[PDB]
Order: structure tokens, then sequence, then C-alpha cells
């Protein structure tokens, strides 16, 4: 039994922050203890906005917007966050 935070082959102390990588991309990490653990995250850069490479409009992350494409309707969601994860899944109903 012993607390601490082992990452990147280093021995940091709880409540400590360090820089890592998720597979192969920037990814910071913050220790919360031996029980809470740590939650990594990519170099923050203001999360709350889109672009819509399709046309290039402005949409928030807290709002959905359908997008008619082809003979199939989908409900695209401005799931930017990290950058742009606009998920478009067929209508629920």
């Amino acid at each position: 039994s012993k607390p601490g935070c082992y990452d990147n082959g280093k021995h940091y102390q709880i409540n400590q922050q360090w820089e890592r990588t998720y597979l192969g991309n920037a990814l910071v990490c913050t220790c919360y203890g031996g029980s809470r653990g740590f939650n990594c995250e990519s170099k923050p850069e203001a999360e709350e906005t889109c672009f819509d490479k399709y046309t290039g409009n402005t949409y928030r992350v807290g709002d959905t917007y359908e997008r008619p494409k082809d003979s199939m309707i989908w409900d695209c969601t401005c799931i930017g966050a990290g950058r742009g994860r606009i998920s478009c899944t067929i209508a629920n109903r």
C-alpha cells in the first residue's frame, strides 16, 4: 500500500501535472491521488466552437444541427472538443 503517480517512467507526486502523449500526440496529465488517479488531456486550446469544413460556418459545441446528404438523413453533432468530431448518425426516429 502506497500512493503516488507513476507516468512516463517518472515518479511524480499527487496533485502534480506532467506532459505525456496519447498514442503519439500531445497529452498533459494531472494526478489526483492513489485512488482518484489521473486524467490525461491534449494541449488545451479553448473548446467550444466548430467550422464545418463542408461549408465553413460557425457552430457551438452545445448545439446540434442536421445535415441532409444523399438519400439518407443524419443528425450531425458539433462534437468538436479536441478539434472537430462532428458525428453524423442516422435519425433516431
